[PDB]
């Protein structure tokens, strides 16, 4: 009954599913908790801050980076005045995507302080973009209704009056009033079923998990959540959502009242691989359904590589290899070292709006710290002529090779293993009519992953977090210095877990 | 005609002002650029990360601690496992508050990683407490509407059709549950100062007034209205304005009317305690106890931004305390990231405090361990040696406004007023719009004045200050509690100089 401050009802949870535990320090692919006679445990990570780790924990070549930085008395805060280091930044990726996709496109780069932060820089200035083409739609109906006001009050036109379901002066003024209207309308986002991008007001409208975004509908815009493994569905879902403005069409003898498109919709998000769907990876016929939509409605496809890029799937863009051609791109986690904070929005710079640079900003954004990190960061990952990118390949084939060989043997439990590159994750077989009382309950509060996971924890000394709606997935996203010895223990502790679980041994699970 | 790939007209702009400048060490309140000859030119920083900067550039201290947590191989990454330094930290600010206001109140911790994300945890946070107010407004309503449906197809009421104009039983109630069903999924209300700032995230800009920054991006999120805090008379009925009703049944024995009860709309009252967004003004306390009225009226929490104004800057810990400003949620961001990493914090009082919060929030980077190490260093820093810290603030602070209230005071014909407290000090500017050289009216008229003065101080006097406010018609002061005397003497010899030209309308020398 002692007062708290922070993190109560947090920990109270962890500890029931047996996740409380304290890590005092880490390194590489380890993290270290103190047992009851306090030396130090090793446990293997396999969660590595949800995939900012790239090069593991605390990795000397980043430490050093960053000591050298601090001693060398760099320029944290140097809000408006020059800072190079940030196009230098924006260079280096501009060549990486060159390499990567074959296209000759340029990128301007924001910066910012989180995955969520970079992507409401991407959802603002698609909202930038969408009231250009606002201002230009209503200037030309503005000039059509001036147009057909010319030809009804002198002679040439009349008024076809089978349209007015949609007195001259009184139609324009209800078409002005139904259009102001339209306009004033919050626009929409479109997402994918399970997606994830970020949690703060704008952003969590586009996270699809239901408890984390329902209590907050009311705030902010919001997304439809479209349905990915049925991309036959979207057209039509796309289609319900279209809204029109009124204008006066001239036809030399005739003026209609008609309907033109209004541009509803800001922009359409995808994560090439799809965390909070249990690391799905779309599939080329939900690609090509990206495109035409982007196409078609001339929003910007807005590519959120804040999980997926720094090398993870086994190029520097997931976007690349899976052939997902957006407009935007978002990166955060990993280009942190995974030491510091930073983010950073890249928008081609044939749509890019100038303004942004000047209305858009944040104390934090760019500061000289987290950028001389980054320009570290991007150069491990290119060195030694793109290694570390087939050293990720090779050791993601690896740990789904060994993955693969226990969903072969506990097909029973395991459904499927998802991901790409060393983004992987195995999808758990519904529990909820599970014999044992405790699994079953604990199923039915969507907690599964995160019991499993505690078993993981204390009998095989291994850190797994659960990803997807309801812990019904377990994450493997480890740094590429994982070895096949911690791969081995890794699988010994798997066959252990979901061999307890054929048996339903839910007082050795459940605590 | 080269490649450019960020910062072309954010750099062309600051050119043309005269703040091209590269900065390329910083130490205390000293950042240096390198003259044509390659040597390092010391320019004195009045700026200072917007008033991050509390202990100065890359203060030895924060930097030794730093370096150590990196060399203990502090966890940063160690999400859903128990940390308990979040607890630590909060423990403390805790304490601090307490001291300072005589409050005995307890404040959860939710972290994050600017100052913007903080204000928005609090928004969140709001609209759950909004959404708990309505679900018992709404169950409320559907049991009047039980009892009066008990009332009218048995007998002893009827309906007094006076009150339909509002809007057979059954009609009237679905007419009420739609009307009632539209009010609840409106979009919410914040109600914030004239000139706030409070962040440029999709949720926060719509709570900072300055337009160009704002109106692009209306459509997108719930906005604010911005209350005048020059004249708090006028806010009891701008406020009464935004008063919205849902609809019910009212039984009186023999009679049952439709009528209109409260509907929450206002989600949270935002306040700066030091208003940058406005030329540094104070909150008065006239406004303050206005703003009281609205949150005890209206039952929605307000919250106190201490994003700028936190972590010792007024000549307390919390500048709310010190001008008696009573918050419900508070937010710190800044200076608690020592000058070299980003942290912020929003502290919620524990009677209001919903746990759903604490697992249905969260965020990558947020409560790592390195922020949290160095949290615990600054605020150990700024408690030191018995609340010195705050009195040599508050002494720095006095001398910084006793030279600037002697520049104004011979030279009031370009500077209107001295504003702030503590070491968030700020001159406001005179209009010159109507001034009688060219360049200088142009820039005056593209409320670009401020940045062009701030160019002067740079190239004539090495002294780095940025303008604040709507129109850059505010000079910003927020240096180090550090700055010397001598350095306070080169200031004012700089501004001096400064106002005289501008005096002189010397367009040629103050515009390039
Ligand atoms: C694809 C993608 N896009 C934007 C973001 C948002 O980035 P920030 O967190 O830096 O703001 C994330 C960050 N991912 C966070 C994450 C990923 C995950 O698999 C589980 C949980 C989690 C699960 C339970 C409770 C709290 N957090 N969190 C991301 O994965
Ligand atoms: C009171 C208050 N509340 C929340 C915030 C937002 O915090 P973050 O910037 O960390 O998101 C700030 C951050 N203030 C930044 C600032 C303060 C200022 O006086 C001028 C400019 C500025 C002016 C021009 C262009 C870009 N930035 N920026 C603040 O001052």
């Amino acid at each position: 009954g002692e007062p708290v401050y922070a993190d109560a009802v947090l920990n109270g949870w962890l500890t029931s599913m047996g996740l409380g535990v304290e890590y005092v320090r880490a390194e590489g692919n380890t993290v270290y908790y103190l047992d009851d006679e306090g030396r130090e445990v090793p446990v293997l990570d396999h969660a590595c801050g949800f995939g900012s780790l790239i090069f593991g924990h605390n990795h000397p070549e980043i430490i050093a980076h960053a000591k050298a930085a601090l001693d060398a008395g760099t320029v944290v805060h140097a809000q408006l005045s020059r800072q190079p280091r940030a196009n230098q930044i924006s260079r280096i990726l501009n060549d990486i995507m060159r390499r990567e996709t074959g296209r000759d496109d340029r990128y301007n780069a924001i910066f910012a302080n989180s995955g969520a932060e970079a992507n409401e820089i991407c959802m603002k200035h698609a909202e930038l973009e969408r009231q250009e083409r606002i201002t230009a739609l209503f200037a030309e109906i503005d000039a059509e209704l001036d147009t057909a006001r010319e030809a009804l009050t002198t002679g040439t036109a009349t008024l076809d009056t089978a349209s007015l379901p949609l007195d001259v002066d009184g139609v324009i003024a209800d078409i002005h009033r139904h259009n102001d209207e339209r306009r004033a309308e919050r626009p929409l986002f479109l997402t994918l079923d399970g997606s994830f991008h970020g949690k703060l007001v704008g952003s969590i409208q586009l996270t699809q998990n239901e408890p984390w975004r329902t209590p907050f509908t009311a705030l902010s815009s919001p997304a439809r959540f479209l349905p990915a493994d049925e991309p036959e569905l979207i057209g039509k879902i796309v289609e319900d959502e279209r809204r029109s403005v009124l204008t006066l069409s001239l036809d030399k003898d005739t003026v209609r009242v008609v309907e033109r498109d209004f541009p509803v919709v800001a922009a359409i998000f995808v994560e090439p691989v799809r965390g909070g769907s249990g690391m799905k990876t779309v599939t080329p016929e939900l690609a090509e359904e990206l495109h035409r939509l982007r196409d078609t409605l001339g929003c910007p496809l807005v590519v959120d590589e804040v999980q997926t890029g720094i090398g993870r799937t086994g190029a520097f863009f997931g976007s690349a290899l899976l052939g997902i051609r957006g407009d935007y791109y978002t990166l955060a986690k990993a280009i942190g070292g995974g030491i510091v904070k930073n983010s950073v929005a890249l928008i081609r710079q044939d749509r890019f709006l100038p303004a942004m640079e000047v209305i858009h900003s944040s104390t934090f954004a760019k500061d000289g710290l987290s950028a001389s990190i980054a320009l570290k960061v991007l150069e491990m990952v290119e060195a030694d002529g793109g290694r570390v990118y087939q050293r990720v390949r090779e050791r993601g084939q690896r740990l789904e090779a060994m993955l693969e060989s226990v969903r072969a043997d506990h097909s029973d439990v395991v459904s499927a293993v998802w991901g790409t590159g060393l983004m992987l994750a195995l999808e758990l077989r519904d529990q909820s009519n599970a014999t044992s009382q405790a699994i079953r309950e604990k199923a039915a509060h969507g907690f599964l992953g995160y019991v499993l996971a505690g078993f993981l924890l204390r009998e095989h000394h291994i850190r797994v977090l659960p990803a997807g709606p309801r812990s019904g997935f377990l994450r493997f996203s480890p740094s590429l210095y994982i070895t096949d010895e911690e791969i081995d223990r890794t699988e010994t502790a798997l066959r252990s877990l979901f061999t307890a679980l054929r048996d339903q041994d839910g007082d050795r699970l459940v605590l």
